[PDB]
């Protein structure tokens, strides 16, 4: 009586999209694994010492216990997680373990419930966890592809699958955010003319992605002067890193409240732009959009 | 050596898009046509003698100026205005000419210049007009549709066909709202939230027409509490009409800087949403969304 799923990390804001954008990357990953236990209590595993085990500290007993309660389940559940990738680095870890057990849950006791509704559910994990109930992380993470999330009471996701080829690398500094660090150098005002831009260019992303339109994705995605050249500061040579690659990608931004720099190559120049990624940082990988988080 | 064109009404901002998204109405339409004269000189000859009938000041003949001039054309034009609705309503009629002048100048004169530049050359009218280049209601006039002007210098904008019916109210006030007031009583910074709920919601909105989905399209643009609030608190009795044809439209906002109203009444509350706007108003106008500027 169990269920083991691969749950994707994902990267949130995308530059002008500020909590709001989402994309699902296909990896780093979790693997989680959830089996239904007659002791009605929840044990979990983790690979990470880094990461609590405490049932009511890791985000995975939380979204576990929050849903084992809301449906009257009677069994219990034993959650093993193997970590895709370390907390704080920007690429939704914590979401992963979310969205994962969410998912699971769903699958291992047949509770039928749709994608929105875990992402809710997944949401859980990510305040417990972090005080704000964030879900522009866990929403790519279930959605797969890119999401956007609109409204918050109540949740609201819209998903925009891509069907099309879109390579993307990640750089994973050896350092850390943690999305508490995160939010304090956050501007608390916004002039107009950066609320307009950030509009259009949001707008403008959106647009492409129906047109299929790479180019104009990543530009606009570029274009944010509210969050990105605060956030940037915090990262080793990350303005150097994007001037040196300039021409050679559709696009490149910070993932989420970063470290990590996500970037989108052309497709002529893929390994020049990772190795001069790999150049400034070894823990580079290349990846593309994925699907969500999906039974293994 | 003359051609006659119908130059369409606009409303820009649709909540949300403050200052980017532009939709293109059927009717009204200033009813424009030029003929070419070999004596130097701009004839402009507009019906309601409230327009300048001056080529310096009257935008057709701005329009007309800067354009003859870069062609040089080497001649003049005797251009005939049939206006199609009062300036100063937020309808875009500054815009009507400007744009139904380009277009014209274009199709008669040889010419074959682009969509975005007859868009581009049209600003220039409602620079000396208004005061700054604006091309959100310009943009709509010459595509039809729905545009989004997401960059200036250069001048960018995306359109978006809408192959479906959209009926469309407008009602006009009889007051005159200071547009330029109407900036400055405007925040000059907004607080993170804003930004985000603005950049969701209209995101949203482009999302809502790719999916011809009316509903999500009218609920989003309603969203805005950045210019709204406090513009509509200049609209005699707006809040109240709001909220009384709540159930019966997918959406209603001001159009531009108002005080005219644009609604997207529900199929099954057209008349009774049509009633209820002239019995608050006197005005009322019955459309759907426009092709943009064609010769008549
Ligand atoms: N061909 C024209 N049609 C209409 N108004 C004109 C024209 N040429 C010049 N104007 C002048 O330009 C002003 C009208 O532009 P606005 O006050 O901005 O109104 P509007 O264009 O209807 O509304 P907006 O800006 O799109 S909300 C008036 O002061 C007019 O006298
Ligand atoms: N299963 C889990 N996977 C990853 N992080 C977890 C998990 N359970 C709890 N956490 C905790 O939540 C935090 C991670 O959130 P944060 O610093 O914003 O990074 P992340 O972007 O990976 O969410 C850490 O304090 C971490 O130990
Ligand atoms: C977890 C927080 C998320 C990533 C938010 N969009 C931020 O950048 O702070
Ligand atoms: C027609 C709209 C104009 C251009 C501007 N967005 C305003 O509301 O003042
Ligand atoms: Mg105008």
């Amino acid at each position: 009586m169990k269920v083991r799923v691969k749950a994707p990390c994902t990267s949130a804001n995308l530059g002008v999209g500020f909590d709001v954008f989402g994309l699902c990357l296909k990896e780093p990953y979790d693997v989680i694994e959830v089996e239904a236990i007659d002791d009605k209590e929840i044990i979990i595993e983790v690979d990470d010492k880094n990461i609590p085990t405490d049932p009511d500290k890791n985000v995975a007993g939380i979204v576990a216990k929050k849903m084992i309660d809301d449906f009257n389940i009677g069994k219990g559940v034993k959650i093993t997680i193997k970590k895709g990738v370390k907390a704080g680095s920007g690429l939704g870890s914590s979401a992963a373990s979310s969205a994962g057990t969410a998912y699971a849950i769903n699958e291992l006791f047949k509770l039928n419930l749709d994608k929105l509704k875990l992402v809710d559910y997944a949401s859980y994990g990510e305040l417990a966890s972090s005080g704000a109930k964030h879900a522009d992380n866990v929403a790519p993470a279930i959605f797969g592809g890119f999401t956007m999330v609109t409204n918050y009471e109540p949740l609201e996701v819209l998903h925009i699958p891509i069907d099309f080829k879109l390579d993307i690398l990640i750089a994973i500094p050896n350092i850390s955010i943690n999305t508490k660090e995160a939010r304090e150098i956050l501007p608390k005002a916004v002039g107009l003319k950066d609320l307009v831009n950030n509009v259009g260019k949001a707008c403008g992303m959106v647009y492409a992605l129906y047109n299929k339109d790479k180019s104009l994705f990543g530009r606009y995605m570029m274009s944010d002067k509210v969050i990105e050249p605060v956030r940037g500061k915090l990262i080793p040579n990350y303005f150097k890193i994007k001037e040196e690659v300039k021409d050679k990608v559709y696009g490149i931004t910070i993932s989420g409240s970063g470290p990590s720099i996500i970037a989108f190559p052309k497709e002529e120049f893929i390994d020049e732009v990772e190795n001069i990624l790999r150049d400034y940082y070894e823990n580079t990988i290349r990846t593309e959009v994925g699907k969500g988080v999906e039974v293994v």
